[PDB]
């Protein structure tokens, strides 16, 4: 229903091999959107149509403050256009790099937002499979906006599906079960969460190397260490997430879900109910 001429495009916000995200203003309303533009020729010439379809279908299911929102879709002869919420403050990763690591209050706040987001996503039967700081954006108010759903999976409720078979992810955050059993589950995202918490505190993710195979070897052996100063209750939480057996990670269905995870001592001072309306702590 909307058309390209309905917008004025400004700066490019990001580029992929077959997508470009542009900041746009809608003329009839003056609203700002990040519009993801997919060139049909390239996605066709690379057989990536399924990735585009997956991102659309998954995002259309999401209606929660901690996720990028898909507002509209349209196309023309050359391009698909997806109108998304604009996360003005960019990637969480940028802040980890700039400040080196997060203090305890900021680690707690942003970890709690990620946990709240995963609770919602997993409650909808969706696995992200590529959770990482690059994919956790920050809005103008400094709340999280999780993105990148082309490699997410909607588990079928009709078959009570628990495992997903596509090999997707990012080496530093990929779960041991995907490497060894060749499938992922919702608890695979809790493994990524453990890696992210570790990275917020220590400044680097826990399994790291200059070659992906080396990372895989350490993941499957649970070969990592904590720096000498690491907030102790955060270390305990990481140790309860970075567990090789995906049925034994705090937050997973076999461990009775998000209640016990939200009850962890690292979160004692968190008020879970209105996180998105709280003022985030300043990052410095
Ligand atoms: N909703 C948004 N608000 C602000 N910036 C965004 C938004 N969505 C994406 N970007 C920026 O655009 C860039 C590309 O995102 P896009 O979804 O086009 O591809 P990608 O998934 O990052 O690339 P690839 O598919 O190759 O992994 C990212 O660097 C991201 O920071
Ligand atoms: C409704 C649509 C989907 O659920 C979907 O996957 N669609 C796609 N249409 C095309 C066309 C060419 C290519 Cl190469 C990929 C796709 S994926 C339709 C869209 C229309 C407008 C924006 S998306």
């Amino acid at each position: 229903s909307k058309r390209p001429e309905d917008f004025k495009f400004g700066k490019i916000l990001g580029e992929g091999s077959f997508s470009t995200v542009v900041l746009a203003r809608e003329l009839a309303t003056s609203r700002e959107y990040a519009i993801k533009i997919v060139e049909k020729r390239h996605v066709n010439k690379e057989n990536k149509i399924p990735y585009v379809q997956r991102e659309k279908d998954v995002m259309s299911r999401l209606d929660h403050p901690f996720f990028v929102k898909l507002y509209f879709c349209f196309q023309d002869d050359e391009k698909l256009y997806f109108g998304l919420s604009y996360a003005k403050n960019g990637e969480l990763l940028k802040y980890i790099r700039k400040i080196g690591s997060f203090d305890e209050t900021c680690t707690r706040f942003y970890t709690a937002e990620i946990v709240s987001a995963l609770e919602y996503l997993h409650g909808k039967g969706i696995i992200h499979r590529d959770l990482k700081p690059e994919n956790i954006l920050l809005n103008e108010d400094m709340h999280i906006q999780i993105t990148d759903f082309g490699t997410a999976k909607v588990l079928s409720p009709e078959s009570k599906q628990a495992r997903a078979n596509s090999f997707v992810g990012t080496a530093q955050y990929v779960s041991p079960e995907l490497l060894t059993e060749k499938s992922a589950c919702k608890s695979s995202d809790l493994w990524a969460l453990g890696c992210i918490i570790y990275q917020l505190v220590a400044g680097l993710p826990p399994f790291r190397a200059g070659n992906e195979g080396l990372i895989f070897a350490k993941i499957i052996k649970l070969e990592y260490d904590f720096p000498e100063k690491f907030f102790p209750k955060a270390r305990d939480l990481v140790e309860k997430l970075l567990v090789l057996d995906a049925t034994k990670r705090l937050g997973c269905e076999e461990m009775e879900g998000y209640g016990p995870l939200k009850a962890h001592p690292f979160f004692e001072s968190v008020t879970w109910e209105n996180l998105h309306q709280q003022t985030p702590p300043k990052l410095t």
